[PDB]
């Protein structure tokens, strides 16, 4: 039964992957040797080539991703050889370093041993390798409320935050066999942060806003040809709106719009003044300015949309069906100013792809 | 066959309508007398009460409408008695007047004779009773490009525009029997227009922007209990983003953002400056300011969203399933700053409702 769903997903993936790689004749035999390995072992192992390309296809099939134009240049790191928690830690540390690249961010994925029996070899608890802690107790809100449950979990395991609004969470993951995860504090020299300043408004620094340079999503499962890589953190660079329009602006996140309106010198009294909209623009301007000023890669939502239009064009030209999630592709500011808003997308799920999986904490 | 689909839609509507009206016991007999009239005549006629309430239910079921909180106060004008084109014209003229109400806009619908055999008694060509003409010929673009095909149609029928960017289209509709529609120029005293000025930036008047006060959508079919009112123009007041973020901003409409950026004194050179986003905010501020300054009703998208949240609450409280089209409910500016963005909606079609129908021109 499980042996079957593995085989069908394998046939579909190998065919498409070898087609794209210009190795269509190699299919027949590779497909045969896989079928054998399935019968014998209950699973099969990807070559470096299959895995690298699979990860790339997976990004290409991510309906919600506006940044897909660069799918083919993803930097794939094959860490299926790790066996220990020191290795997992060091691989994660290394991911941060090479992906950050002094600010010239390389879109990178580190791939760990896949699920065996549906049994995890490694299980990463972090939502992102770099994120800020969050604390809610007795009317006191500190840091990122989205990180509240993970922070409280780390604090059960012996970690303690300094309770600034920007405490870096430790790396926390669990190895197969161990009932409890381990956690490792992050070396500050590895983590680039960007202070938020405004190009025109000097007072903007009084808000003492900052964000981390590299978003490294680490809780999603990569699925390639019937193989489940539940631990495979990947990154791109940020689109400014992620920081300025959501992380810093959402009421249930940092909720800074009222403070932003104050430093930019406008009233936050009437809906008709559109002070929130104005706050959002200046904050988003601020974010872009600050990242560029420091040498940390970032894209604005207009450029991002232009790139994604090219992705649409490149897709049709290659004879590939395009898939997308309109509700996630439009940017949270001025979406009607992008072509994305004015067309529709098929939201079908094609594999290889990245998927949600259940959290171990909570 | 047609007699059947009419009966089932009638049973569903009368039941729900009499339930809401507190007349549940009157159903039995009203339903019986309808069934008779169906057998005898092939159709049935709504009472003033059924029709009024039906129009209200139809608005309430409009998935794409953010303004549904006020569904129950819709002002229904019953003009099923018109037989002539002078009557149709005068009813349309009257709609404009009472709905405008010196700027204190009354949400109004005028209801004309429904389709008989699926045969129209009246067929309105205007998309809205008040709209601006549009001209595209030889690299010259004038007025509203969305009105290009209707403008060219009116010009076939003997109308001629002055070719300003704001020529008011004539009312144009066709009566049953007549092979061709008629057109009637709009009396300027009936049409309120609002010049666009900015509260802070005096130079904004140099753009010589204006818009009409009352959007009166006139090409949709109202369906109430199996009866098709193909001619039933209705109106609300504008949400500012409709004018500032779409009509005036869309490249395929008035396309004013570059001009807006110039008068507000910012460069329109780099995506990272977010000059479009900034332009959009000031233009939208300008629109709201100008409507309020003149005494013409308008709502901003934040207030509109707050009202729609109340509509959600009022719906659940009344034990009614809520339906909505997320992609149309979010406003085209700062959607993530409204609760609408952060939840989902069922997009099922419930009748009574308003529907698209095929255009007679084109
Ligand atoms: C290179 C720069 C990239 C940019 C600018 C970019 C941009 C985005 C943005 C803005 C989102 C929406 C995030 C949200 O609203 O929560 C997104 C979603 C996503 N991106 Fe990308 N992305 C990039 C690279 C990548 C890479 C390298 C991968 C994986 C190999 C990836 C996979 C995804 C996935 C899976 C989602 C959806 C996650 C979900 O459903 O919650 N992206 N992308
Ligand atoms: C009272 C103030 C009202 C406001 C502020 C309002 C707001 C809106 C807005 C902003 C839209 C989206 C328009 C677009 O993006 O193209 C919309 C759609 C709609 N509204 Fe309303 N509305 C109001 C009253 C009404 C009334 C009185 C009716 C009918 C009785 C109505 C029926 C609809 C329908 C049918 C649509 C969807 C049209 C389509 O699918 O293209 N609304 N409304
Ligand atoms: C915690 N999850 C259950 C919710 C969740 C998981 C992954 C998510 O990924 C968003 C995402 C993924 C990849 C990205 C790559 C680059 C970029 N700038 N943003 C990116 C943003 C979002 C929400
Ligand atoms: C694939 N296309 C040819 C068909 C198609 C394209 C865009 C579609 O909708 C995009 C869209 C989404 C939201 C909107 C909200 C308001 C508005 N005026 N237009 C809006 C338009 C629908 C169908
Ligand atoms: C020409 N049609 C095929 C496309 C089309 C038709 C009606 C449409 O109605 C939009 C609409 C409808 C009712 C409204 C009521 C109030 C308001 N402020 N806007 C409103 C906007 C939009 C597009
Ligand atoms: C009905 N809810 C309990 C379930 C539910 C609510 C909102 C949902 O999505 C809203 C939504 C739409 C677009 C988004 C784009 C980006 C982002 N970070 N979140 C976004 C969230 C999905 C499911
Ligand atoms: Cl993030
Ligand atoms: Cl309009």
């Amino acid at each position: 039964e499980e042996k079957e769903i593995l085989w069908n997903e394998a046939k579909a993936f190998i065919a498409a992957c070898y087609q794209e790689l210009g190795k269509a004749a190699e299919v027949k035999d590779r497909l045969a040797d896989i079928k054998s390995e399935i019968d014998l072992t209950g699973s099969y192992v990807h070559t470096k080539e299959e895995l690298e390309h699979g990860a790339k296809m997976a990004w290409r099939n991510s309906n919600r991703c506006i940044g897909r134009l660069f799918w083919n240049s993803l930097n794939v790191i094959d860490r299926r050889d790790v066996r220990t928690k020191e290795e997992v830690r060091d691989a994660l540390f290394h991911h941060i370093e090479t992906a950050t690249n002094n600010g010239k961010i390389r879109p990178t994925i580190t791939i760990f041993p896949p699920e065996e029996k549906g049994e995890k070899q490694v299980e990463i608890w972090n939502h992102q390798l770099i994120r800020y802690a969050g604390y809610e107790s007795d009317g006191e809100r500190i840091g990122d409320p989205a990180s509240c449950s993970l922070t409280a979990a780390c604090e059960e395991l012996g970690w303690r935050g300094e309770r600034t609004d920007f405490d870096l969470l430790p790396l926390i993951f669990r190895m197969k066999g161990d009932e409890q995860p381990v956690w490792y504090e992050l070396p500050r020299s590895l983590v680039i942060e960007v202070p938020i300043t405004h190009p025109d408004i000097e007072a903007f620094s009084d808000l003492e806003l900052k964000w981390y340079g590299v978003p490294i999503v680490s809780d999603m499962k990569l699925e390639v040809g019937g193989i489940h890589y539940n631990a495979a953190p990947f990154n791109g660079w940020y689109m400014g709106t992620e920081i300025g329009a959501r992380n810093l602006a959402d009421e249930k996140r940092y909720d800074k719009l009222k403070k932003v309106a104050s430093v930019i010198g406008i009233a936050a009294d009437y809906n008709t003044d559109l002070w929130k909209d104005q706050a959002l623009v200046e904050l988003n301007k601020a974010v872009l300015h600050s990242y560029k000023k420091q040498g940390v890669s970032i894209v604005d939502h207009h450029t991002a949309a232009s790139q994604f239009k090219r992705f649409e064009e490149q897709a049709e030209e290659a004879g590939r069906k395009l898939t997308g999630d309109w509700t996630w592709l439009i940017p949270p500011i001025s979406p009607a100013a992008t072509h994305i808003f004015h067309r529709s997308y098929d939201n079908s799920i094609v594999k290889p792809n990245y998927f949600y999986q259940d959290k171990p904490y909570e």
